[PDB]
DNA sequence: GCTATAAAAGGGCA
DNA sequence: TGCCCTTTTATAGC
């Protein structure tokens, strides 16, 4: 790992990317669910057609408005690439599908500092950013202000970082928290 | 399973 | 007017 960009020497692994794009045309969801083999639509439950492709492994939520949500990709590039594949399927189904305003909405990453954490102590010292009700959920919820990112910290040293729109925010949030986890290493 | 977290889309309903 | 709901993903205890 480049110790210069990642001083901790640990790089969070990207696990999930959520993006949206505007197909810029109205869609007939019922016609889409009928023609598209790997597409499901239950309006009474959710007003979108749920469609999936194997590569990049992702799930799309396609709306009558032409707007679309892409989930599951492991990278921003994989997410765009997946979103484009769905736009072409929709095009080939007979709709004038474009690719307007593609935007990465959320990036989810995770890593392991490989040492256990004293969550109770970190929670106490960082109370204005922490939420820890172990009887509820075993992880401490750390709502970082700069960058405005949320981290789920576990006793095992495993960390989830979410809410970023740029991978650098994910990286910086982790670099910020790293000395704090060290400060609260369970001995 | 399911507790929790972020985020987007849009229909239903209080 | 505005929350829930659906989907995804890591994490870990119920």
């Amino acid at each position: 790992v480049d110790l210069s960009k990642h001083p901790s020497g640990i790089v969070p692994t990207l696990q999930n990317i959520v993006s949206t794009v505007n197909l810029d045309c109205k869609l007939d969801l019922k016609a889409i669910a009928l023609q598209a083999r790997n597409a499901e639509y239950n309006p009474k439950r959710f007003a979108a057609v749920i469609m999936r492709i194997r590569e990049p492994k992702t799930t799309a939520l396609i709306f009558a408005s032409g707007k679309m949500v892409c989930t599951g990709a492991k990278s921003e590039d994989f997410s765009k690439m997946a979103a484009r594949k769905y736009a072409r399927i929709v095009q080939k189904l007979g709709f004038p599908a474009k690719f307007k305003d593609f935007k990465i909405q959320n990036i989810v990453g995770s890593c392991d500092v490989k040492f256990p954490i004293r969550l109770e102590g970190l929670a106490y010292s960082h109370a204005a950013f922490s939420s820890y009700e172990p009887e509820l959920f075993p992880g401490l919820i750390y709502r970082m202000k700069v960058p405005k990112i949320v981290l789920l910290i576990f006793v095992s040293g495993k960390i989830v970082i979410t809410g970023a729109k740029m991978r650098d925010e994910t990286y910086k949030a982790f670099e910020n928290i790293y000395p704090v986890l060290s400060e609260f290493r369970k001995i």
